[PDB]
């Protein structure tokens, strides 16, 4: 496909959630060859490995001392919509949650996109590959499609489920929002996170029930919303991704260590 960007730019706002804090965001159109970037307080700070600072609970980016916590769901919906040119500007501290999905960035700026006038240079995976971290793995072989499959083992009703994206059906995993388990909530607040958390923007699950009274969005919400998350670290590789991928139980902390893994062996190709 061509290289995009924003026609016009877009602004979105409210709580992050993790500090709890309100944050504004405008979105700027920019030249071929920009790639993504985040700007805060004078600082561009390029949406890729190199500048991953954590990756407990969100994955967030720093460059300079200036940080912008929970980067991933931005970066999944410009993943999926193929933008490849923009800086997402950042008043504050972190992306806003909006209501712990996708969504309301993704019918935004899918109707704001700006077709220009090179072709994007996939980052395509060239041979198989497999990162393991105790019992958690993902794996990653070639595909002329992005394909993503995520395979979670619960402790609660919700047991074993899995969900596979391909291309064409984002609209699947676009509504999956972020969630939590009411035994882990403590422990949560406890390490400084999760201060913007509410029934309003996150899936709150307990052994036995659900606690947000509209329920679940699809019963396996929660594999979809790890889909996105990956598809969201995987675009830290620089460029929009073509691959087939496999993920059982992973998180952050292995996604992005695939994501360095691949960025190691294409440096020079
Ligand atoms: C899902 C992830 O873990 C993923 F990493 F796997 C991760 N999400 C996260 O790491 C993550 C962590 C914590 C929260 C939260 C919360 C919260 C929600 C409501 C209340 C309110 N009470 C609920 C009970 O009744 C009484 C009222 C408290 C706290 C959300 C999200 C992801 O999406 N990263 O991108
Ligand atoms: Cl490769
Ligand atoms: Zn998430």
């Amino acid at each position: 496909g061509l290289e995009k960007t924003v026609k016009e730019k877009l602004s979105f706002e409210g709580v992050g959630i993790h500090t709890g804090e309100y944050s504004k965001l405008i979105i700027h159109p920019e030249k071929e060859g920009t790639g993504i970037r985040f700007f805060k307080n004078g600082v561009y700070i390029p949406a890729r490995h190199e500048f991953v600072v954590h990756t407990n609970h969100s994955t967030d980016l720093g460059f300079k001392g200036q940080r912008i916590k929970t980067v991933e769901h931005i970066l999944s919906v410009l993943h999926l919509l193929e933008i490849t040119n923009v800086t997402i500007e950042v008043i504050g501290n972190e992306i806003p949650i909006l209501d712990g999905s996708g969504w309301e960035f993704y019918e935004a700026i899918r109707k704001n996109i700006l077709n220009q006038n090179r072709e994007i240079d996939y980052f395509v995976v060239e041979e198989p590959i497999i990162v393991e971290d105790e019992g958690r793995l993902i794996k990653a072989e070639p595909s002329d499609t992005l394909e993503v499959t995520y395979e979670g083992e619960f402790k609660n009703f919700l047991g074993r489920q899995k969900f596979t994206f391909v291309e064409g059906n984002e609209e699947e995993i676009v509504l999956a929002r972020t969630f939590a388990f009411d035994w882990e909530i403590e422990h949560i607040k406890k390490v400084g996170l999760g201060k913007g958390g509410s029934l309003k923007n996150t899936l709150v699950l307990g052994k036995d029930k659900v606690y947000n009274p509209e329920g679940l969005r699809y019963e396996n919400e929660p594999v979809r919303h790890k889909v996105f998350d990956l598809i969201g670290d995987l675009y830290l590789l620089g460029s929009p991704v073509k691959g087939k991928f496999y993920s059982f139980r992973g998180g952050h902390s292995l996604n992005v260590k695939l994501v360095k893994e691949l960025a190691k062996k294409q440096k020079l190709t």
